[PDB]
């Protein structure tokens, strides 16, 4: 049963990379983040930054979340990020993805003690 916090990290934290360098990437990854089990994930963004990096977000411009509320942050500086997003062909269980690299401010909803991210909100 996962917590909020270990959710954000299996969802959106890949620091082992410094950017998507394959069209692949969403693919694979994906399916090893266990995003495709049972349904294909539609939308999903990975964060190639340091773990604390991304949590040092929760320090940095407090915004609103698309939804109203108000512990959003954006990240001062930009960050390497990949967007991955289902295709029109896909369906599952053969999920695909297209794999678009960039970097962009991001922007996460914060919650906890320790405060740290538990929602990806966008980029920008
Ligand atoms: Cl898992
Ligand atoms: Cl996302
Ligand atoms: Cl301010
Ligand atoms: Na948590």
């Amino acid at each position: 049963k996962e917590t909020a916090a270990a959710k954000f990290e299996r969802q959106h934290m890949d620091s082992s990379t410094s950017a998507a360098s394959s069209s692949n990437y969403c693919n694979q990854m994906m399916k090893s983040r266990n995003l495709t089990k049972d349904r294909c994930k539609p939308v999903n963004t990975f964060v190639h930054e340091s773990l604390a990096d991304v949590q040092a977000v929760c320090s940095q411009k407090n915004v609103a979340c698309k939804n109203g509320q108000t512990n959003c942050y954006q990240s001062y500086s930009t960050m390497s990020i990949t967007d991955c997003r289902e295709t029109g062909s896909s369906k599952y269980p053969n999920c695909a993805y297209k794999t678009t690299q960039a970097n962009k401010h991001i922007i996460v909803a914060c919650e906890g003690n320790p405060y740290v991210p538990v929602h990806f909100d966008a980029s920008v």
